[PDB]
């Protein structure tokens, strides 16, 4: 059997794969021909369909994963698109996790033999997580930082070193948030979550400015002033609110000054969804924040798609978790942010 | 001068208003005719102008406030109606808090001898909650809790008794929150506070529903189902998820089922305010829940005008707050709570 990890979102399903480079003479004669079939098909092809995609820049080349030597990939593709998927499969052990292991397990078993093994989203998380960091990536920190992000002339990614990772603040930014305290390598907890994440940013962008797609959202966020449609102190107070050490520019409400019609018929679709962007940023921020004080942790680390290519989000987390912590809280990333619980479900391979 | 304390928001303006009620018989004589016709003006219309509305409901009778006997009354317009007021005026010392106190000050200096005197926003509110629950609300509780908030054919309206109110924390909806921790009656601070309030919930309904007024989007909102724009824990797993205690009614990402375009196209305003609602309200409840926790303080009183005629929001805060902190944390309300900043600033007339 081919060896995957696979974790059903409620929006994305992410896929890892273990390509074997060290396959011996007689070990291909052995080799299937629907087996030989899913190899080629996985590594001569970018795009899957039309909507699977392997994000060929985080392959893992070289790996040493359960005695073997091989390339580990990354491959995505909408939730939406698992019946094609397991059409596919119909036309071997399966070790799945997110809601999507329990919501489709009746249709994973229409693939007929297939055993699968339903892992928990977020102890595949923790595992995958560590266990990129543990091997690097390709030689290069797996995580990193913003240095000096509250200036924008100096702010750049710099790499960070967990080698020591515990304790440690896990902010996973799927549809929803969900939030975790690392308190070792099998002691960690699921302290809190927000309902307003990555799924509220794309919907609610596509209600307000009509976007089709993740990234068309954020090419309009990032033409967009959302003050045009947040109400900021300095709109309230006049200038900073000094009692209380609130900037003039801090939100105040957002989406405030949307209450006012004649705002409403000038504010653009690229304000709007700049403002949704900014809204749900400082949202997720704000919850980590109050969530690393009561748990004693300083090093928040924030994970899912929400961040995938959206700089925008992360150096506004890396901004304001620094601005609002007064510098005790440092905002954290990860190369392979969305694809930790694929990882993490591929590594319980051998207890089955 | 009359006795007047002012409160002036970004969203709405707030007055309190002492009328006398001993007026002796030389006291009368010496009244001049610009004070005789302010206090007729104010006690015999319950609208000013097209915006102004005094609440009747409120009123406070036969109060004893600096030695004199009288009515305290309760008076509220939209702060985008402010040059109205101050040019009615110009047609005395007005103590002043909110953010237009400082905005608009010089706008009230342009009536002849007025001494402005700016008192902070907070400490007013902690000053004017702590008088009015010891006056009461002529004789009945200013203080109430929701009985059984998670069972609805027994949830009911009980008072609750503040006499020794510390600790308190406060959670101040207006235009966005303000979060406060009340620990003696010259001992609080601002813990922080969220973007997301009545000014989000009202600009963002008006974006996506075109209603109107906050009094067009509470009626919209109680003809919706919010579950028809949110994706919620059962979306993802088909049930709950056991693991960590979420049942599937629980909301997993707001507004997350529409970045789905066909469910954009079913979806009602009605619908959308609802969710609008709730995702705001869950929001508050939840930092409302972390911040009572860091501050290890479990009675939590919600003021602010995001709740005047919003049975839903409360009720939907009684429950969550007692539903997600297992018991451990009680949602308490007031019956003058959007006016507290406004008699605080009132009570300050004795330093002047
Ligand atoms: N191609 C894309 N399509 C859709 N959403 C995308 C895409 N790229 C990034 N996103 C964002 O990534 C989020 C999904 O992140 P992801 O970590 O994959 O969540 P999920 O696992 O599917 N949901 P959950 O069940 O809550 O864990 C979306 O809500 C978007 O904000
Ligand atoms: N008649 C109304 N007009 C506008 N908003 C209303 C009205 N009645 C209730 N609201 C709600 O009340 C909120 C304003 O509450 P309020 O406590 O008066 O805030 P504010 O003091 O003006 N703002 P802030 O400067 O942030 O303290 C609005 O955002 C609405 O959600
Ligand atoms: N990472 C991270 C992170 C990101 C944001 C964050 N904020 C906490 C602080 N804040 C507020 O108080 C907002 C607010 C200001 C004024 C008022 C009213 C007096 C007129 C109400 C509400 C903004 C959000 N905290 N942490
Ligand atoms: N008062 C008050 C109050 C109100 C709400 C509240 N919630 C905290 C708990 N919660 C979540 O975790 C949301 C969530 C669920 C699942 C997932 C993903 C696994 C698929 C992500 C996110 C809902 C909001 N807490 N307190
Ligand atoms: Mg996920
Ligand atoms: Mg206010």
């Amino acid at each position: 059997s081919p060896w995957f990890g696979m974790d059903i979102g409620g929006t994305l399903v992410k896929l890892s794969y273990f390509e074997p480079i060290d396959i011996t003479a007689e070990e291909e004669q052995e080799e299937v021909e629907s087996l030989k079939s899913i190899r080629k098909y996985l590594t001569s092809n970018v795009a899957y369909g039309s909507t699977g995609i392997r994000d060929v820049h985080l392959e893992l080349k070289d790996l040493t994963l359960f005695g073997r030597r091989g390339n580990l990939h990354f491959i995505r593709f909408p939730t939406q698109d698992l019946p094609t998927f397991i059409q596919m499969g119909r036309d071997t052990v399966l070790c799945a996790t997110g809601g999507g292991a329990y919501k489709f397990e009746k249709d994973f078993r229409t693939i007929g033999n297939l055993h699968l093994h339903k892992l928990d989203e977020l102890d595949c998380l923790v595992k995958g997580l560590l266990y990129i960091d543990s091997v690097s990536f390709n030689g290069q920190a797996e995580c990193y930082y913003f240095a000096n992000a509250s200036e924008p002339e100096r702010c750049q990614k710099m790499p960070f070193n967990l080698d020591d990772p515990y304790p440690l603040l896990v902010v996973n930014i799927g549809s929803g948030v969900s939030i975790l305290a690392v308190h070792s390598k099998d002691n960690y907890k699921r302290v809190t979550g927000t309902s307003l994440g990555g799924g509220t940013f794309l919907g609610l962008c596509s209600l307000l400015t009509g976007c089709e797609s993740f990234e068309e959202a954020l090419e309009m966020a990032s033409k967009g002033d959302s003050t045009q449609a947040d109400k900021l102190v300095r709109d309230i107070y006049g200038g900073d609110y000094e009692r209380f050490g609130l900037p003039g520019w801090a939100v105040a409400s957002s989406f405030g000054n949307m209450i006012y019609k004649e705002k409403r018929e000038s504010v653009s679709k690229e304000d709007l969804a700049r403002a949704t962007l900014v809204t749900i940023t400082n949202n997720i921020g704000s919850v980590a924040r109050m969530c690393a004080v009561n748990e004693k942790i300083n090093r928040v680390v924030f994970v899912g798609n929400f961040l995938r290519v959206n700089t925008l989000s992360m150096k506004l987390l890396a901004y304001a978790l620094d601005y609002w912590s007064k510098g005790q809280l440092k905002a954290l990333f990860l190369e392979h942010e969305g694809y930790f619980g694929a990882v993490g479900a591929l590594l319980g391979l051998p207890n089955f």
